[PDB]
């Protein structure tokens, strides 16, 4: 590294304290669009919902990014926000926020307070409800909002909650959908949770003037990329795929006829769907499936899926810095834990390489490094945070990291990496909070402990060289961490308290990337490639790209993308192109996809819409997404028979 | 309070601290027995459970009350306890301790160190099995032993964990009942959680040998004072069967009001307490009140709260004086309150205000809400539950907050020292607490992110508190233990300090009570009752006893039980000592059961084990329990019919 400038000097004239005085409850702090001075600083209680309590909320505005926040809290006098609503934050460049909050006395219905300008300006709105669920935006239009009441009563608003219109009274669970399309389930019976498997789910285009029963038997739905599932109860339970809007419905179609089992959506997107479905029984982890482009037809993508038993929680992890990149954990035969990872978008999977910083070698399961995602929040492991990536920081993945021994995973260490996931690195020790900012520009991180802290670990060269800055003399307990938003950040915001007085600190980064990054600053790389060859060095499903990366101790302000330029090309197709087919998998550190044993001289058939399918493939089927042309072409073949088979449990 | 005997120096020469040196994971400590002398210290790890990882559990043991510690680790090693199984204490006098663990390495069945001497000698023993749960004494015979595996095996044990035996395979949850019957549920297809609803029920009286298969189409079921409970799936709907003579014969709860959802709060050797959802899931239902065969409930108390996810209720059972429950209610204002009964649910009062209410603003405001398990379920900042004692008679510790939500995320600590008519705010925060002498010391530790060093104790039932500073250097509070026994007089704190090294402070109160009480230390106190008159005062179900209490800042040591040794002189009955007859309730602030409003005009009738009653009452039944002759006795007589209803789903 030999990293020696003079970071004090640039950081302590930078370093913006703002003292609150005697803040009680949670404290919740969130920068408000890029570039426009907003931070917000929002005062939560924990208080049970149905229950009328006396609260002032206080909140806090700055407009001068982090140097002085100006007390407002006389917009929302004689009111307060929970902490599971808190700010609802419309997406990015829209300048919406809403403050779902409760009259102090107490009411016939909530009230919000709405922003179209960035926070600048809010505006009150008393409601004809109380909010069950936070404030929905539509996907489509931000001016759209969906809410659900205490009374199970769906509330729509066509301007930005001022106005709101309720269109259905036994609605369980409501979700925005494609164009502006709200999908509801509703009941009859008594409550929700005693109907659960005889349930009727909804669509409304027109939100609220027209209705369309598009399933019945349901016990619960989902939305995932471009497509639209439902829990049907046959007692049975069997997950049922829709793309067009639950016009049309399909079951979805495993290589085997397990009963009574356990599904589960890991992922889904615009090209494909992860499905975990446990293992018969109450054994513990499950099997991954993918499925095609319409989401109806699987196949074993990886076994021995670990998840939680109650709550069902997996170490699946989207990889947002590098396209096609997951990872996830397994258990091995001998019942140790490993980290999977694919970089075919779960065409196929290899166990993730033990980082370069050797300290290290059943002694073989030893020195395995295990990835903390979800599964392990769940199995109460002190994680403080799940992975973390960013699609402007590309490549750059960081998380936290245990060993087989119980001492690591007790007390896991923070792992770099920029080649997303391919190779690993320790950089901190115990655990952190961390964040990204400036496209990957800037990496910072804080000790996660019970003592207070004050003491800032970043980086500027993604991750590889970090070093400690004293932000504060009077340490803190630290509560969050956030940063502005935008590709071209510099800042941070740090809030904490000692024994109970609030105090905020806002670092701002200008000073210490003064310069300009330039081509003698970036080494390029290539993304990581299962098949062998120079040909496909740096293909992503069948495009071949080139990135960017900050040579080690690069102190300067990158103001280009990682992506270089355009350069559209196509590769050849090959083993990584392809999934392995209905009743096909791969073994352990293998290549090649062989026909699952049970199935062997078997009729394979699925039905596909009520009607019967015949396959009659080599064992392979393209990803869906991947572009690539040429080279590797196997030969499949759907034969219909016409045979009708009921596969469509819904009206 | 006009407290200054000097306690520095009478607690300083009794304060004893020991160091524990490079400590990993959570660090429970345990005193073993009364008058023993023996405090063991175990190290567990948070690991999932059907992974195998490699650890090593520390292990200490004191034999001087926590002077010295002897580290026993070899005893232990290549081995590792999870914190979810810790230590298995058994009885008081039973002087054994069970340490269930796992094989470092991994093994073909976990690992015990059973101790039959006050844990002063262990002997290991490999299990033929690995535990999914914790080992499971009997009540009857402490030898006796059943554990649950993972894959789902019931094994016993008959000589104290030395030679375990399986006697079933598709076990899905395992009780021990009185005289060594075992209660367990089995299944035959696929799952546990898929069979929900479709089990049976065994029964076992001969540890292994012989089977009843006593019930089917079973939800769930459980154990409570005299009655056995089984939720039966009538079609679907879930009903409530109650008996007896341990599964033999059963009989269907009857209640004046189809698909609800039950729970059982408690339940004793006279009556049975049962809270029943309202249909909708609101969040409250309501609680009704049994005879002595657990069959003809009431409505006892309308808008009880209980969690959605989870059913936890505030039900607290003041176990410091007799017939005295408190439990937490919605009012028509939609805010939350505290309803207490002196009478075993016969009837309901709000509880009192404290004295000097520091929030005397509104009428809901200032209302004392005491915490249990429903505020501990909404996620409050509640460390422990109402805490009281038989022996310390009316006194009652426990958090409360008021009508604020800045209260309810800081709640403070509230003493009762007549069973919980009267309270008064006496700690401010939460706190760890615990009775000590049979109520002669209560001690109390601040719970914060901050390191503690202070000892809040008090001598005179909680009126007067003074704080101790047992330590120079500040520590982390983890975990406080108390010496069992009538007289103890030890108390056992430990916790750490940041890298994280733990310690032990272990405190004598016997140089503080060194004077034994007299008779003008005691001040003479009565039972409340909600009926008026001085022929009333002090009867507690037809029983009229006189209690003592000590004086404010009476620092000795009471020599005499609280409750003054005669025989009791029997109180005539009146309102108090009827429950409301099937069908009938009281209304808010109301002595007089009515009928039920949708009820008038109607045959009362209730199957009693598959046969039809007809009920003619004037609207009260006797309190089973309640001993009181004479005064008011309003008639009611239950007619056997002919009619021969079918109240029973189970052969
Ligand atoms: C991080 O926060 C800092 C503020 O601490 C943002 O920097 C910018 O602060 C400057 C003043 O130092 C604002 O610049 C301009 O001042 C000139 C006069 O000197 C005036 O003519 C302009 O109208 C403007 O006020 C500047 O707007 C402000 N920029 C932002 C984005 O708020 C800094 O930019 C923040 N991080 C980044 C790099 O976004
Ligand atoms: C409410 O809390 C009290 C706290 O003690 C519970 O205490 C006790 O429950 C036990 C078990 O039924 C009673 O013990 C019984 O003693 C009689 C003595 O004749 C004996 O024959 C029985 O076999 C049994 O051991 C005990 O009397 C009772 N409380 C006391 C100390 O008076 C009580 O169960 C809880 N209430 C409910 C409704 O469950
Ligand atoms: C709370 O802990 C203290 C110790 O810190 C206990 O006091 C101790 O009481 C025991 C009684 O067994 C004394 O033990 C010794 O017994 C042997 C038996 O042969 C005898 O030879 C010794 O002369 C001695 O009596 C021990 O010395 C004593 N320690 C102190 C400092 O008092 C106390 O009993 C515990 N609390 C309660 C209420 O039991
Ligand atoms: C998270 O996973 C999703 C797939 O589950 C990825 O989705 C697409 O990412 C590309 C950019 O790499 C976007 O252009 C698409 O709009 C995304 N949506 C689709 C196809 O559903 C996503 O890349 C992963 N994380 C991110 C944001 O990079
Ligand atoms: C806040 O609202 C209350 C009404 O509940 C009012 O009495 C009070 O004056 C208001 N405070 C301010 C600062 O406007
Ligand atoms: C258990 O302890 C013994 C010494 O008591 C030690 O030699 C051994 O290495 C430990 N366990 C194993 C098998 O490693």
């Amino acid at each position: 590294c030999g990293r020696l400038p003079d970071f004090i000097a640039k950081l302590t004239n930078n370093t913006h304290q703002h003292v609150f005085d005697d803040l009680s409850g949670s404290v919740s702090l969130s920068w408000v669009g890029d570039s426009t001075g907003v931070i917000l600083v929002l005062t939560t209680f924990q208080v049970p919902l149905v229950i009328v309590s006396f609260g002032q909320s206080k909140l806090y505005r700055s407009e001068d990014y982090g140097k002085n926040f100006k007390d407002i809290t006389n917009l929302i006098n004689n009111t307060f926000i929970r902490t599971e609503f808190g700010m609802a934050i419309g997406p990015e460049n829209s300048g919406k926020v809403i403050l779902t909050a409760e009259v102090s006395g107490g009411s016939r219905g909530g009230r919000v307070f709405r922003s179209s300008d960035f926070a600048k300006n809010f505006v009150q709105t008393d409601l004809p409800f109380h909010p069950l669920t936070q404030m929905m935006y539509s996907p489509q239009n931000s001016d759209y909002l969906l809410a659900l009441s205490t009374e199970n009563g769906l509330w729509v608003s066509k301007n930005f909650g001022e106005k709101w219109e309720e269109i259905h009274k036994a609605v369980c669970l409501a979700k925005w959908g494609p164009n502006n399309i709200i999908f509801f389930t509703t009941h009859v019976n008594g409550s929700c949770k005693a109907d659960l498997g005889a349930l009727e789910l909804w669509r409304t285009s027109d939100l609220g003037k027209t209705f369309k029963t598009i399933g019945v038997k349901i016990y619960s739905f989902g939305l995932g990329g471009r497509f639209l599932f439902a829990s049907v109860m046959a007692t049975t339970r069997r997950i049922h795929v829709s793309t067009d809007q639950g016009d049309t419905w399909s079951m979805a179609q495993l290589p085997s006829v397990g009963q009574e089992q356990f599904y589960s959506i890991l992922a889904a997107n615009e090209d494909m769907v992860f499905m975990h479905v446990d293992e018969p029984g109450d054994t513990g982890f499950g099997t991954i499936f993918t499925s095609d482009d319409r989401g109806i037809v699987y196949s074993k993508s990886l076994d021995r899926h670990l998840y939680t038993t109650t709550g069902g929680e997996t170490d699946f992890t989207n990889v947002t810095s590098l396209r096609g990149v997951y990872i996830t954990s397994t258990l091995s035969e001998d019942n140790s834990i490993q980290s999977m990872i694919t970089f075919d978008q779960g065409g196929r999977w290899e166990h993730l390489r033990k980082p370069e910083n050797s300290k290290c070698d059943k002694n073989k399961n030893e020195c395995s490094l295990h990835i903390h995602a979800s599964y392990s929040i769940s199995q109460k492991l002190n994680v403080p945070m799940a992975p973390l990536s960013e699609p402007n920081a590309v490549g750059i993945v960081i998380a936290h990291g245990s060993v087989g021994d119980a001492i690591s995973v007790m007390v896991p260490d923070v792992y770099i990496s920029d080649d997303g996931g391919y190779s690993w690195a320790k950089m901190l020790e115990g655990p952190h909070y961390y964040t990204i900012l400036d496209s990957g520009g800037i990496i910072v991180a804080i000790e996660h402990s019970n003592r207070p802290i004050n003491v800032i670990k970043f980086s500027t060269d993604e991750g590889q060289c970090w070093q400690s800055y004293v932000f504060t003399q009077e340490p803190i307990y630290f509560t969050g961490l956030a940063s502005e938003p935008g590709a071209r950040s510099m800042n941070i915001s740090i809030w904490g308290f000692t024994e109970r007085q609030w105090v905020s600190y806002t670092v701002d980064f200008k000073d210490i990337l003064e310069r300009n990054c330039e081509e003698d600053d970036y080494t390029t790389w290539l993304a990581h490639s299962t098949d062998p060859g120079d040909y496909k060095d740096g293909c992503i499903l069948g495009y071949k790209e080139q990135f960017l990366r900050l040579r080690k101790s690069s102190v300067c302000q990158n103001g280009r993308d990682y992506v270089v330029a355009k350069q559209p090309s196509v590769c050849p197709c090959s083993l990584e192109d392809f999934l392995c087919d209905f009743g096909y998998f791969r073994p352990e550190n293998a290549s090649e996809c062989v026909e699952q044993p049970e199935l062997k001289g078997h009729e394979l058939e699925f039905c596909l819409y009520g009607k019967e399918e015949h396959l009659t493939t080599n064992g392979y089927r393209k990803i869906p997404g991947d572009k690539c042309q040429g080279g590797m072409n196997p030969a499949r073949e759907v034969k219909d028979l016409k045979k009708k088979c009921t596969s469509n449990f819904l009206n």
